């Protein structure tokens, strides 16, 4: 009974340590089928991939590639796959019978469409993108509400380890991003841990002139340059405050940042009786990304393990609110609702972005975004799907036109 | 719905913590009755505790007292329960069909004899005696194969962290004390954490001069008298090794002693993918007394929430050996099997009380315990459960007479 899976954005950071974990697996024992790669524009890497993982359907977002990646790929022999281009490919793979899950590692608000078409097509969804669910929780709810076989497994590392901290007799009664769940799964508080990012120790006048080069250097596994720009302002965190109400139905007041810099305990779940759960291991995605995929099961695997002699010391801190704005800006945004997340997300987009390109400095990214966010007012919510998801469209392309308007008044 | 549950050891250190979490969880919402108290000597303070409670039985072992207990229950306006004595009374309680979970805080081999008549009632065991599943565990694991719907939970503090790390979905379809418990559950190993006890910082030299008294100062909660001694030694954690084995069906190999002075994480289990959960609190009992209580739910408490930033930092290491010999005679005797472990456990009983009462020095007990484990040697395993039953107490009352043979031999 192996598990057909599509891994989407399969050349980034997340793409790339699935087919490492999924290799892995297969050699102890051939659970898991690759039935689909989707990418933006690797078209080289791709090839390469589709080379070692033959699977049956390639899909590249870029139509100025398309022809290159089939013209690539008729030089590997005995290989006829669908060769497929854009959302009407990505939309496609997501209504194969033959494809099971899906692992969703594009990034930023792009990887909200192929998230809806999967959940649309009533699969098991391995969602590391954060920022769909910041940008559409209340929308991905709905849509979860209508589609009733369809899930949402987290694969961000911090909602993998609350999600296994879970007890399973309950967690099947609902399913995550859904209304009640906290009270079926008997939840009152999380502990969302941070590794504090490579500026935690740094002062005020410090960050000042900090760069995005400093954010970007000696990564322990090499992330995407949007998350780990959003790493380094703590802007990942409050991502995941918002990330974390929407999938576990937390307040925002049972939400507590706390930095623990050596990233063994992944996160914490405190019960109504006041017990606490927490899952740990050293820092890697491949559990989260494993877990994901066998949930509710666990598979055997071969990693290093877990040596707490080794580790030997621990440590938790409150992050500094002044050092790291970002944070409570998101909590500003997701305590205010509506579609103020989604604003905070694009304006973070633009933000990041302009300081990844050494164009703004640290404390103008916070500034950047809280101008944004003060200037949105809130909209009454469409009642349809369809003309809610073309309201969180333009929202987030008003608020990403805002970001640059304000960099480009300063300027 | 209300939970009867009988309190068996009540006067003790269990025993009053039950009582206490019972009233606060009662206050909250009435989910609680105390329907019997059953306590060894001490007749003034289950009085006491009868006046409170008003259970439907009172049960007292010593019959030198049992006259008296009468005496002054009859004191008690508007009270009629039933008063009984002994071992006939302890067997009239666990028949009750108003019983429905009994916690047993009966210390030494002694509590064994209450589990025993409380699985064959078919009751959910609330089991905080550990020398009974060291001494008698594989005798357990026969009694719990016929008796379906009795049910050990375990209350000690360690264990009931492992326990609650577990997916109730898996639990539910085995339970406790088990043969292929692990299996079911996917567990790879345990670390099992310990205080370390107030001798963990003191030299060979300092150790060779320690006092019963230096280990019993100053206790973050009162427990009982032995148990504190064997903190001491760390024959406690050596215990809790077996009893590891035995509750989850987990090689001695694959299970590691982690000296946490801090007491915040109860213990670990490391799952075949390796990940891992672990339950973490303040060092108390009252979470795993409720949560043998509330299994397989959980109920809102008023406890003070645990907050990582205050706790700041965690820390783990390895116990010396050399230091805290009892550990490795532990696992020797464990991993011999057999009846290895009712002599490890009859020893330790009567090497403990002799340090307790100042007749023998600290290296002393794991000397007599080596010997008498020494001079042990295996017999076959009776195929009745009665037979079973003469034969373990035969060689733990060989063991302790042998123990105090070697005591009076040295003098
Ligand atoms: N890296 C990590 O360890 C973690 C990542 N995440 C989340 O996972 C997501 C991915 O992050 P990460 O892997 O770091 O990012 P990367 O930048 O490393 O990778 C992004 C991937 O998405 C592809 N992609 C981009 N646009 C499209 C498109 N329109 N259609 C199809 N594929 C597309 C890219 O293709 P191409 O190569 O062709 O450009 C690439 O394969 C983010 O949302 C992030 O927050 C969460 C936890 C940790
Ligand atoms: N204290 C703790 O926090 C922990 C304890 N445990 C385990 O729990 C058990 C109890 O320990 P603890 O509470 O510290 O011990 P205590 O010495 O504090 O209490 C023992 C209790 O058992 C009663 N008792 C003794 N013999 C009998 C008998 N024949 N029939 C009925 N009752 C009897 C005693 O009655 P009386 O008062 O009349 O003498 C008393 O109520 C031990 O096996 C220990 O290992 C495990 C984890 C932690
Ligand atoms: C050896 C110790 C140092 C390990 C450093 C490497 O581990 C991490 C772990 C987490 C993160 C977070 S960003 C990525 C993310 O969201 N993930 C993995 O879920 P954040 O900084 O926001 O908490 C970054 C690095
Ligand atoms: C504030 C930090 C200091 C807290 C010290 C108080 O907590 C503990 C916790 C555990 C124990 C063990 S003996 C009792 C027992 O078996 N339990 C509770 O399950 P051990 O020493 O064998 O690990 C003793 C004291
Ligand atoms: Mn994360
Ligand atoms: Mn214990």
């Amino acid at each position: 009974k192996p598990i057909n899976v599509a891994i989407f954005g399969s050349t980034g950071s997340i793409g790339t340590n699935a087919l490492n974990i999924i290799r892995e697996c297969n050699k102890i024992e051939n659970v898991f089928n690759v039935k689909a790669l989707y990418v933006n524009k690797s078209v080289n890497e791709l090839y390469e991939q589709a080379r070692e993982f033959l699977p049956e359907y390639l899909c590249i977002h870029d139509k100025s590639v398309y022809e290159e990646l089939k013209e690539l790929v008729k030089n590997i022999k005995d290989y006829k796959p669908i060769i497929l281009c854009g959302d009407e490919g990505m939309k496609e793979i997501c209504s194969s019978n033959s494809i099971d899950k899906i692992v969703i590692g594009i990034d930023s608000f792009q990887g909200l469409y192929s998230t809806m078409y999967a959940i649309m097509n009533n699969k098991i969804v391995a969602l590391a993108n954060k920022e769909s669910i910041v940008s559409a929780g209340f929308f991905l709810k709905k849509l979860l509400n209508i589609h009733k076989n369809a899930k949402i497994i987290p694969v961000d590392s911090e909602h993998s380890a609350i999600f296994q901290c879970l007890d399973n007799n309950k967690v099947l009664k609902t399913k995550c991003l859904q209304d009640n769940f906290s009270k079926i799964n008997n939840i009152n508080k999380i502990f969302l841990c941070s590794s504090g990012g490579p500026f935690q120790n740094l002062t005020m006048d410090e960050l000042k002139n900090v760069t995005s080069e400093n954010a970007l250097k000696h990564p322990k596994w090499k992330m995407g340059k949007k998350i780990t720009i959003d790493s380094a302002t703590m802007m990942n965190k409050g991502l995941e405050v918002i990330e974390t109400h929407f999938l576990f139905d937390v307040d925002y007041n049972d939400i507590e940042v706390i930095v623990h810099k050596e990233c063994i305990i992944h996160s914490c779940v405190e019960f109504i009786d006041k017990s606490v759960i927490s899952q740990m291991y050293y820092p890697d995605m491949q559990i989260p990304i494993l877990y994901s995929l066998t949930w509710p099961d666990r598979i055997k695997t071969n990693l290093k393990p877990l040596d707490l002699a080794q580790v030997s010391t621990l440590t938790f801190h409150k992050p500094s609110l002044e050092h790291f704005p970002c944070i409570k800006l998101a909590y500003q945004a997701g305590i205010k609702g509506n579609f103020y997340p989604t604003v905070l997300n694009a304006s973070n987009e633009i933000a990041n972005n302009l300081f990844l390109n050494n164009k703004i400095k640290y404390f103008d990214i916070s500034s950047i975004i809280s101008q944004v966010l003060e200037s949105f007012n809130s909209q009454k919510v469409s009642e349809n799907s369809e003309d809610l998801m073309k309201q969180i469209l333009q929202i987030h392309s008003w608020a990403k036109d805002k970001a640059t308007d304000i960099y480009n008044k300063h300027n």
